[PDB]
């Protein structure tokens, strides 16, 4: 995907407005500079330049009169999905490195971050458990078949909830980010 | 790059304000909705789904007060860059497919579009002539060393010119759009 010295990035915004967002190499230099929608971007994607084969970006985040400073290391020619979403009265970013595997034909492949306050179990396959922890647990990618998923069977830990996933298309690889079950949707590049 | 169905697109705004864009598919349905600066967007691409292996994409354009309807199809599985440019007193777009060859270590490649009104040659090579046809020909595409090119020799066709490129990193492909020589800098996915 990414060439030698470049990663890819997707924003992904779960804060209740609009998100200014700028990302910094080591000398003031602006690698990215993007203005997110509330629960976007599901599809778009950035190609960020680095100065070495790894490095700590500078992320600087704007919400309402808050301008936040998080930090995230980075590794070239990967891909990485930024999370942004509210923390208390401020808000935080968490990075998330995209695995370069593409789904078999007729399969898809999904993975979870939980946002709620208890840790959850996707029950696609009851032989083959998928634990979300609690508080921004990412779970592991799962290889499912294309197809609509209207009601999965999620646990959490002696309660039963149910999950909308929508349809899932050959060859993709989607991010669910759980906020209420209610999960939004995002593709991975 | 693309999963069956789905295409990915760079938008390049050549207009010298912004241009609202949204691409339809065949029944009133956005695939894609994006506010573009001028100049811009040299690294930012947005994934867009099919509804068939082929289809004729409605590309819907804002700048000021027009709203032009311009379509272009598109396949499967291909990256796309849509260059809108001022045409008279209105806007118009050319939708050019990308290579998904990855240039061999030690080079990047590049290509050229000419919005002038007379054909172009670039001299990268006098052995090798890159054309450039006038009225918005692209040209083919050339591997070229990795490094800076400040002052590139061009014909046209018993005169000469100088075009600075700018510095060229390991294993990128490029876009150069012609204007004045002087050219716009933009990166393929
Ligand atoms: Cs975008
Ligand atoms: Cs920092
Ligand atoms: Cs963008
Ligand atoms: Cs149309």
């Amino acid at each position: 995907m990414a060439a030698s010295q470049e990663i890819f990035l997707q924003v992904l915004n779960l804060a209740d407005g609009d998100v200014k967002v700028t990302v910094l190499g080591s000398r003031n230099n602006s690698l990215l500079v993007e203005s997110v929608s509330s629960f976007q971007n599901t599809t778009h994607y950035s190609k960020l330049h680095l100065e070495a084969k790894s490095q700590d970006l500078h992320f600087h985040l704007k919400y309402n009169s808050l301008s936040v400073h998080n930090d995230h290391s980075v590794e070239e020619k990967n891909c990485y999905q930024l999370l942004i979403h509210q923390d208390g009265e401020s808000i935080s970013s968490m990075l998330v490195k995209d695995t370069g595997i593409k789904p078999a034909n007729g399969m898809a492949a999904i993975r979870f971050i939980n946002t709620l306050h208890k840790d959850l179990n996707i029950s696609l396959d009851t032989d083959a458990p998928l634990s979300v922890g609690k508080d921004y647990g990412v779970s592991a990618y799962r290889t499912v078949l294309r197809g609509k998923y209207p009601a999965v069977h999620c646990e959490t830990e002696d309660k039963v909830f149910s999950l909308d996933l929508g349809q899932l298309d050959f060859g993709t690889t989607y991010l669910f980010v759980i906020t209420n079950l209610q999960a939004w949707k995002a593709e991975d590049i």
